[PDB]
């Protein structure tokens, strides 16, 4: 089985400084964390801390607006995995997705995918501005750009992960690619709810779960 | 008397589809707006709406967090100015001039506007985050690496402009480069206040006034 390593322990506010991130490296080996997720700029930082444990290093790609080219991501991906970064997790192009551009949102993901090397790939959908349908389509399209995960949330707009979105992402998705849940769970039975819905990983900054 | 030229008629939330978008140029070409301000992935429809008009293509780097590396925010304007946009919003890095890292601030800068060629830089500094010296710092540091603008907020934060703000931003980069005010903003008394203050600009999404 598992147990916390379902856990990316993230600091990504705007105002973060290096010793806040120092402090989340610190916490990270600490309770031996799935990785950390921090902002492309300290990921080089986290990378010579966390090197020599098993704490992977993960960064956001057009974060958290994903309104970026696709060009501009895939490079930016090149960067944050020549940096260090061994998980990459990409927001979907929204808009090009609410206007019914699915052929732009594919290729836009899988440039991220095409630069992504031998690294893992996790696609925000941003559940909380999408319809249902939206979010099946947006997962769909997530896999068939072959990517490793679908990501509920980048806690920067109105809604976290909930139950009843983790679960219709599973469903979609099925259970060989993963779902991330990053969506204000704060507490131990937030987890439990979000893996007994069908989540592989959690994101958030509380890594101390009744831990 | 008469304020369409101060104006950067924006739109920037990240569920904007291509109908918005493209009712902002409507209005931009309407008002004979400054320019439009959008989202990389709107800057090669907005050029090709905003050809053959006064109205320039203004889009946004490193936005709104500014915690990408130089490398891709180089990039990210060398493909924004490739698609079509003749001014570029980029985001400073806030948590480096929060560390004391000047050094790194200065060096994200100057990538950005070495690879802004010809073209209108402007940068965000986002005072609602920095005390008053670091809104000072952020400007002096700003203009070291020769931007052209100094932009007060990305209307994604916890503030947007104040006039207190614009005008120790005007103090700090004297009078020939140029001050932005950014989510203020929803009134004609609202503009005229921040443009008094010392902005050169102005944006808002309520260009339509009047």
């Amino acid at each position: 089985m598992k147990l916390n390593k379902y856990i990316d322990h993230t600091i990504l506010k705007p105002e973060t400084t290096q010793e806040q991130v120092e402090k989340i490296l610190a916490e990270a080996k600490e309770y031996d964390f799935a990785s950390v997720c921090v902002n492309p700029t300290w990921v080089a930082l986290a990378a010579e801390s966390l090197k020599d444990s098993d704490v992977k290093v993960c960064t956001v790609i057009g974060f958290p607006l994903g309104a970026n080219t696709p060009a501009v991501k895939a490079f930016e991906t090149k960067d944050a995995i020549s940096n260090g970064a061994d998980e990459i997790d990409m927001v979907i192009n929204i808009g090009a997705l609410k206007t019914g551009n699915y052929d732009l949102v594919l290729e836009d993901i899988k440039a991220v995918v095409a630069a992504s090397g031998d690294k893992l790939v996790k696609v925000i959908i941003e559940a909380c501005l999408l319809t249902d349908d939206e979010k099946v389509k947006a997962c769909q399209l997530s896999q068939e750009a072959g990517a490793d995960y679908v990501k509920t949330s980048t806690g920067f707009s109105t809604g976290g992960a909930t139950v009843a979105d983790v679960a219709l992402m599973r469903k979609t998705v099925g259970p060989d690619m993963g779902v991330k849940a990053s969506g204000g769970a704060r507490s131990y039975e937030d987890a439990i709810a979000f893996i007994e819905a069908g989540a592989s990983r959690i994101g958030a900054s509380s890594g101390v779960a009744i831990m």
